[PDB]
């Protein structure tokens, strides 16, 4: 059994899903009033994060049946039939299926449509299910009245990282030198699984010298462990990656504040937080289509790139999605406001207004950088 | 029985196998503070290197018992399950499979599985395998629970080949001009089986003449008798050989010390010491992709193959896997960073950056050689 308290990191997510578990409590006061319910809800992230801890733990706060299944494991039909039947008999319950990616062959998916048009929503049931590939599921899933609701997973950040090493060291004797914190700021680029199997490993370490505390050095070797050789499970951001990412970041925001119909920017930081930072579109933006701010978009989204050619010379994988992005947008505007030639030349004229930019804002560029590298993150 | 104290040259495997000691004989002490042990540990190595020994050099250094059964003798199910009943009922045990890639004919492999998942771990139970084609397992084996660590054991080095003739030599009576290191700097290339069995021939020599010690003269004619003729067992490395390897070494060496992004070096050898050098992938790494960091490492994968062509005009089975290897990287590249004719060119030019570095420090890799060809190793 696990609830809330054993997540760490994920606060706009468990914000999101306190919803569903009054919803579970006590269906009657929703339907007093009128208030529909989704049938089904999507959980979209990275693995390791947590999607399937954070179903459990919505189990766990209402003391409510859990029902599962999981997508990978794929007599298909007849067993999608029996799941629904057992959740129905017990009607405040749960149903949830893991990697829907791998079954979302024909009959199988057939069967589940069935199934979520056929059952009653104000008894007091939902489904749930979870991936990290949505981009290749079936349209027909995500109709109304199928799946209308979606929740991003996202990697931690310093602070978030601190909070899973206490939840999974408070069984643990631990000694008087042991600093949790520094510990953190040293394992950028973790997600929770590489977290706890790190704990494993300093317990290891503490055990095979027969000590019945674990020290502040064998925390320190335990990292060296998990990233290198034949057996190796994790990987982390090094100083000199940290230099390029941090000036691929900043060339966004100088960009955006420069340019009259820019974006205000809220937040700078080194781990990504967005569905559109981590590669997704979600089958997925204004009323008005003008060529002024569709120009001033395209500007931003270049500012990234001009930084790494103007200080190091350099491409990354990231600024080359953002080029692709960009050649997207330029084609739609071309047969809107009045063709490959015409496509290149826009493109162009954009690159070359973001690399002016840089150079002329070279100093402010170079404070925001210094700020970021030391504390990781700007609200 | 045989005990740590009849292995020689494996100082690393052993630092490795010392947590496995301790574990057998308390397990208590590791229960106390909740440090959670594999289930499995899988050796690999070239034939003749010692897997088999070192497995029972566990169990003596343990009193433990030590139940065991050949991959190549593969009724089947039925030999699994009686194999893991008797462990179980002597708690602590060890559980060894040797030709595992053998077995691992659908339905033994499937008991193999039921097996694993079903003992506990907390008894003091653990199980251990040897190969020597570790990619060809089924990569059911290598999931989380199943098979998890992995331990490399390589060929000796001068110092190795020096000690495992000491161990085998003190139960027989040697006369006062034999020198053990003399003989060791002349067998390049041999393995611990190798080198017991070069002993056998020296004392038949010593017998046949009605002797009671075995002389300096026995052990240079029992070489030439093991590496020729009808009946032969081994194989080394000749002078002439010797220098075209000390080359293709020394141009990886030189390569990498003059690209900015290339990585620095702690060691030179005419022996193979990791799992990369001796040709394995293991089912296996930046967080970052970059341009300039995959060029600066296309062309220090290649320094080999340059120095070949520059200094004799030849071309070994080595320099043919490098250039397989460079090939799938660049066809990465050309997918992520922005199609055959393409991939053709990065590694084209690639090679010609290469080979002028080679020209340009001559004098430098010339002198490397030198003492390569003295020492063999240089740390
Ligand atoms: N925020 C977190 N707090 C604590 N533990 C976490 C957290 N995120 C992940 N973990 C650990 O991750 C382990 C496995 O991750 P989990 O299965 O929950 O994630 P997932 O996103 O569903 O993964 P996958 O893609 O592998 O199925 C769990 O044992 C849990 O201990
Ligand atoms: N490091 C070593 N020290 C001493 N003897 C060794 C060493 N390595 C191998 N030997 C000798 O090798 C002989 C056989 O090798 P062993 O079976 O232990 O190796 P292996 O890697 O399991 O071989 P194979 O692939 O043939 O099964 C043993 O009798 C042992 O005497
Ligand atoms: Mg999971
Ligand atoms: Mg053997
Ligand atoms: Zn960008
Ligand atoms: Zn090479």
């Amino acid at each position: 059994r696990v609830t809330f308290k054993d997540v760490g990191g994920a606060e706009e997510a468990i914000e999101e899903l306190k919803e569903v578990v009054e919803f579970l409590k006590d269906p009657s006061k929703f339907n007093r009033i009128g208030a529909r319910m989704p049938k089904g809800i999507l959980l979209v992230g990275p693995p390791g994060t947590g999607k399937t801890l954070l179903a459990r733990a919505v189990a766990g706060e209402a003391n409510v049946p859990f029902f599962h299944i999981s997508g990978s494991d794929f007599v298909g039909a007849a067993r999608v039939r029996d799941l629904f039947a057992q959740a129905k008999a017990h009607a405040p319950s749960i149903v949830f299926i893991d990697e829907i990616d791998a079954v979302g062959r024909e009959q199988t998916l057939n069967q589940l449509l069935v199934e979520m048009d056929g059952f009653d929503s104000k008894e007091g049931i939902i489904v749930m299910a979870a991936t990290n590939r949505p981009d290749i599921l079936d349209p027909a899933l995500l109709r109304p009245g199928r799946f209308d609701k979606k929740i991003v997973v996202d990697p931690p950040d310093m602070l978030g990282r601190k909070k899973i090493l206490e939840i999974h060291t408070r069984n643990k004797p631990l000694a008087e030198d042991v600093n949790l914190e520094i510990i953190a700021k040293r394992t950028p680029g973790f997600v929770g699984a590489d977290l706890e199997n790190l704990v494993n490993e300093a317990a290891l370490l503490a055990a095979r010298e027969g000590r019945d505390k674990i020290t502040m050095k064998d925390f320190e070797e335990a990292i060296d462990r998990v990233i290198a050789g034949p057996a190796r499970k994790s990987l982390l951001i090094s100083p000199a990656e940290k230099r390029i990412i941090a000036y691929h970041e900043a060339g966004h925001a100088v960009v955006s504040t420069v340019v009259p119909n820019g974006e205000p920017v809220h937040r700078i930081s080194i781990i990504p937080r967005g569905y559109k930072a981590l590669g997704y579109t979600l089958h997925l933006d204004k009323y008005l289509v003008s060529r002024n701010e569709l120009l001033d978009k395209l500007t931003a989204l270049l500012g990234g790139r001009a930084a790494e050619e103007v200080v190091f010379g350099d491409v990354t994988s990231g600024a080359a999605n953002d080029i692709e992005r960009a050649t997207e947008i330029a084609r739609n505007m071309v047969s809107q406001l009045g063709i490959d030639e015409e496509v290149k030349k826009i493109v162009t004229n954009s690159y070359e207004r973001a690399k002016e930019i840089i150079r002329k804002y070279r100093k402010q560029l170079d404070n925001i950088v210094e700020i970021l590298l030391e504390k990781e993150t700007i609200e």
